[PDB]
């Protein structure tokens, strides 16, 4: 089984005990570490933070303590120039520029592969034709990585992609059966299913639907997303189930209505460390005093509320349930966003180091 864990190069700016650098990573925790995020300059892979060259060398240096570990660099994310992927995939020449730059850049810094995090071909400004051009990009990368291994004599570079759970993004952007052949594994982003863009509370990452949900709402859950990716042709062994070490928060319209589906007036108050309305790290929720925690019976995940604040998040028990689920489906392992949002140094939750991600490591064993 794989345990694919994401590092973020902006967690180094979090205050106090929440600051996260490569020295905070446990080299033995995961099987694959993915560095988020690289950028793109004139169709070439490029750094995004002043110290990326130094952090890359500390990150890949962790393979000295765990030689089984593989590392990848993720390109893209949710803050990204709106035309960069589209212009790069638009021509064979620009795809060649990108592929050749990726090989040189990954080898220079000792990464073992590339993770594609385009949000998203065919949606959010990206034209309909990018669905097919994304397939060509994936083919071009796979072909060039195969050839480079033979010329260089190194291990062939790995290729993965982070893919959406939402049905309309999947249909608009991905020739699932074609790309799954050329990708070594597929990181399913099984989270962000509900959020403060909605006028009622809902869980970030529920496993199943609620009885009351039907139509399109009945597909806003992990099981529906996994079934769509499998039914469209992803081999089960290549599908890696994403897990969130964060939750999504709401301000309730009234403190007396706290149910799932209760009216909400906007995002929950920003957390003290992550400072972003609507989201909270696990270490910001796990500790709340004077709160009430409940489980959503049909969806197998918890929420917690206090006064007019309501947060859907994942705990040790829901991570255990989701690993049981992925094993029942024969999936290739679990993926986690993100290392720096778990209680990575045992400073908040009274559950030791990495309580959520260590649960995955043990249950996948
Ligand atoms: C706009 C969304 C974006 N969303 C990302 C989740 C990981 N996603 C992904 N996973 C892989 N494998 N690649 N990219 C990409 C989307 C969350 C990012 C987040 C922000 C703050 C805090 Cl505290 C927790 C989380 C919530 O806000
Ligand atoms: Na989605």
């Amino acid at each position: 089984a794989k345990l694919v864990c994401y590092f973020t190069n902006w967690a180094q700016y979090r205050q106090g005990e929440a600051r996260f650098l490569p020295k905070d990573l446990d080299p033995s925790l995961c099987t694959h570490l993915i560095y988020a995020f690289a950028g793109m300059t004139n169709h070439q892979l490029s750094t995004t933070e002043w110290n990326d060259e130094t952090l890359y060398q500390e990150f890949n240096g962790l393979k000295k303590m765990n030689p089984k570990l593989k590392t990848l660099l993720a390109i893209g994310g949710w803050n990204f120039g709106t035309q960069k992927f589209t212009d790069m995939v638009a021509t064979a020449n620009n795809r060649q520029t990108f592929v050749n730059s990726a090989i040189r850049f990954l080898r220079k810094y000792s990464f073992d592969g590339l993770d594609l995090d385009w949000e998203y071909p065919g949606s959010q400004g990206s034209p309909a034709v990018d669905k097919e051009r994304f397939t060509t990009l994936v083919q071009d990368l796979a072909n060039a990585f195969q050839q480079e291994a033979q010329t260089s004599g190194k291990e062939r570079l790995l290729l993965s992609a982070a893919v959406p759970a939402g049905q309309t993004y999947v249909d608009a952007g991905y020739e699932v059966d074609k790309i799954a052949q050329n990708l070594d594994f597929v990181n399913l982003m099984a989270y962000d299913f509900h959020g403060s863009w909605e006028k009622v509370t809902g869980h970030n990452s529920p496993l199943y639907k609620r009885q009351e949900e039907s139509g399109a709402a009945a597909s806003l859950n992990v099981d529906a997303a996994v079934q769509q990716w499998l039914q469209k042709g992803t081999p089960a062994s290549k599908l890696i189930l994403g897990m969130p070490t964060y939750g999504r928060s709401f301000t309730l319209a009234s403190s007396s209505d706290t149910r799932v589906g209760a009216p909400a007036t906007g995002s929950g108050t920003p957390g003290p460390f992550t400072k972003e309305g609507g989201m909270l790290a696990y270490y910001e929720v796990c500790s709340w005093k004077g709160a009430t925690k409940q489980r959503i019976q049909d969806q197998k995940v918890p929420y917690i509320f206090r006064d007019n604040q309501w947060v859907g998040f994942d705990d040790v028990e829901s991570f255990k349930t989701k690993v049981s689920y992925l094993k029942q489906k024969g999936l290739g392992g679990a993926m986690v966003w993100a290392l720096d949002l778990d209680d990575f140094a045992g400073f908040s939750c009274n559950q030791g180091r990495y309580p959520l991600i260590q649960t995955l490591r043990q249950e996948l064993s």
